[PDB]
Formats: structure tokens, sequence, C-alpha cells
């Protein structure tokens, strides 16, 4: 058994997920070994995406742990994400089908709209003109969502959701005429320096699960993250809490999310930190401790993706 939450479509999501993004200089081989370790350690929720360029490896890990009797497919919750070069409705299903072929899985548990700003169709994830300008595309996300709904109806994705949506863009989906399925989640940056209370409360009021990424303060990979930004795991209050509970600042930060009703992702390619992260289920925080963590909030957004700034659908 393991801790899950009931999503608004009746499906269940394990409340701790393993993140599989690594900076490109990290060889892809490490993704295979890390996912296997995450499964061995007790992760039952694995988070990937087309744009991470690791689905062949992450799929192999999963296949391998099923084929060796370590786990059953129904006890893995696997998430992929529709990249912005495939927002046009007629491209959505082929994108999912391509991810499924790379993975050699029959279905994904969750398929998200990865980012709300669209770019031109093609193999290139960030297509650029001869002058280096990003090739933006104009697409109605409500049609993109209809095509997601059809992928759910075909059993290719058991659930569908969004990522890096803001209040306006969620409402756009929720208030859509002929809406068949709400998004089960909104996967966004969330951690003690950016606790997203406002958007969290919104998602709760609509029974949408907030899934927290960069819950440990992110890769801090340049140019995506300003190396001046504060180091989450170095916070004195988190480090004090960690010492007091004989845990780590990372564990405190993960536990914080679980108790506030957020599903939390943790990336690590390190065998010891992978095993350590599942200890989030071994302790609990008091109301006073949770309030202290709430006080760390400083509106620090690490991941702006501001190369996609300009178009109306840029969410930040
Ligand atoms: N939807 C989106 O747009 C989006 C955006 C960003 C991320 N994500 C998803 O969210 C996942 C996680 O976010 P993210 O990669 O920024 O990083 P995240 O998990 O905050 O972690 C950042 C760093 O923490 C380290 N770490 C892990 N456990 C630790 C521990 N117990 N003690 C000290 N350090 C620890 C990792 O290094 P080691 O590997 O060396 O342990 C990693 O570099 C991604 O892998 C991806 O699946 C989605
Ligand atoms: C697009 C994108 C968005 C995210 C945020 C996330 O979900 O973590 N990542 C990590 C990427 C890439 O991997 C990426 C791949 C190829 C190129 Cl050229 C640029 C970025």
């Amino acid at each position: 058994k393991y801790q899950c939450v009931k999503l608004n479509d009746g499906h269940f999501m394990p409340v701790l997920g393993f993140g599989t993004y690594a900076p490109a200089e990290v060889p892809k081989s490490k993704a295979l070994e890390a996912v296997k370790l995450a499964i061995e350690a007790g992760f039952h929720h694995i988070d990937s995406a087309h744009v991470y360029n690791n689905e062949e490896q992450v799929g192999l890990a999963i296949r391998s742990k099923i084929a060796d009797g370590s786990v059953k497919r129904e006890d893995i919750f696997y998430t992929s994400k529709l990249w912005s070069n495939s927002h046009r409705p007629e491209l959505v299903r082929p994108a999912l089908e391509r991810s499924l072929k790379n993975l050699q899985l029959d279905y994904v548990d969750l398929y998200l709209i990865h980012f709300p700003v669209s770019v031109k169709p093609g193999e290139e994830v960030i297509p650029k003109d001869e002058n280096g300008k990003i090739l933006f595309d104009t697409v109605d996300l409500c049609a993109t969502w209809e095509a997601m709904e059809k992928c759910k109806d075909a059993g290719l994705a058991k659930s569908i959701g969004v990522s890096n949506f803001n209040h306006r863009l969620l409402e756009m989906i929720l208030n859509k005429p002929g809406l068949k399925y709400k998004p089960v989640c909104n996967q966004v940056e969330c951690h003690p320096y950016f606790n997203q209370r406002k958007l969290l409360d919104f998602c709760k009021s609509k029974d949408i699960v907030l899934v927290a990424y960069s819950a440990l303060g992110s890769h801090r990979e340049e140019p995506w993250v300003d190396p001046n930004s504060p180091v989450l795991l170095e916070d004195p209050v988190l480090c004090a809490l960690a010492k007091k509970h004989k845990r780590t600042p990372a564990l405190i930060a993960l536990r914080y999310q679980l108790q506030r009703g957020v599903v939390v992702l943790a990336k690590s390619y390190n065998e010891q930190r992978i095993r350590q992260n599942v200890q989030v289920f071994e302790f609990q925080l008091t109301s006073e401790e949770m309030k202290a963590i709430d006080g760390l909030n400083r509106n620090v957004r690490y991941l702006t993706l501001d190369i996609f700034a300009g178009p109306p659908n840029y969410p930040f």
C-alpha cells in the first residue's frame, strides 16, 4: 500500500512523485538508473515529459521493474506532458502516441498541457527563425483541451490536467462550453519561498490538485534560474526544523507540501537522496511548525521561462 489522493475524475494519484528532468550534460543513462532506484525505494508516481528527452530511458526503467516482478503497471502512476509544438488539436493525439511509443507503454496515467504558450509544429521543441526569434503559434487552448479530452475517452491517458496555468487560464478551461472533464491538476512551481497559497486555495475550491514542482528549490540551472536567487535548502528555519526532527531541509519542505494538501515531486539522481525522500511519510509537522514555514514565503519564482514571454497566454 501507499498514500494517494482521489482526483476529480475518480482516479488516484500517489502524493509523492519522482521528477525525472536533468540538465542536458547529465547523460540520459542516469535517468534509467534513477527511476529504477526511485521504484525500489517506494515511489509509485513518476513524472516526465516529451521535452525532457528521456522517455526512452524512463519507459525502460518502468518496463524493466514490471517485467522483473518488482511492481505491477497499475501500481505505477506515470505522467507525460504535451509540449507546445503540439498544441494544435490534430497534433495532440499524435504527440501522446509518440511519447507512448518511445516509452513502450500502452497508456499514461496523466497527460498535461505542459505550458500554455504555443509554438510552431515540427520536431524542434523551441523552433526559431533565422534570426533566433521563437516561432510562436496562435492556438485556442480550449480546442487543445478538447483534444486532451478525446485522448482520455480513448483510454490513452487515464487522467488529464494542466501545468503552469494561472487563474485566468484555468477559468478559461473550467468555463468552457461543452466541457467534459475538468483538469485533475495544475502542476506548478511551489515551495516555501513561493507557496502559492492564493492559487492553491483556488484549485481546492474547484477540486483541482496542485502538484508542486521545484519543491526543493529547483535544479538552479543557468540560464533558466538566476544564480543570485536565494538557496531554498539553505534556509535557517528549514535547517533548524531539520535538526530538531533529525531529518533534512529537503524532507521538511516535502512534508510541508503534503500536509497542506499538495502533491509533491522530488527529483534526485543520487541513490541516498532518492531513498531519503520517501522518509517524508515517517514524520509529521505541528501547526506551529507549518506556520513557521508559511512565514518563509517571499514571492521568489525560480522558473520564469521568460523566453516565452510576450504572447497573451504567458502565465506569469
Ligand atoms: N511542469 C513543469 O514545467 C516543470 C518544471 C520544473 C520541474 N518539473 C518536474 O518537477 C521535478 C522536480 O523539480 P526540479 O527538477 O526543479 O528540482 P526539485 O526536486 O526541486 O530538486 C532540485 C535539487 O534537489 C536535489 N535533492 C534532491 N533531494 C535532496 C535532498 N534530500 N537533500 C538535498 N538535495 C536534494 C537534487 O540533486 P540530486 O539529483 O543530486 O539529488 C536536485 O538538484 C522535475 O524533475 C520534473 O519532473 C516540471
Ligand atoms: C522546454 C522545457 C521546459 C522545461 C520545464 C520542466 O518541465 O522542467 N524543461 C526542463 C524544458 C526542457 O527540457 C528543454 C528541452 C529542450 C530545450 Cl531546447 C529547452 C528546454
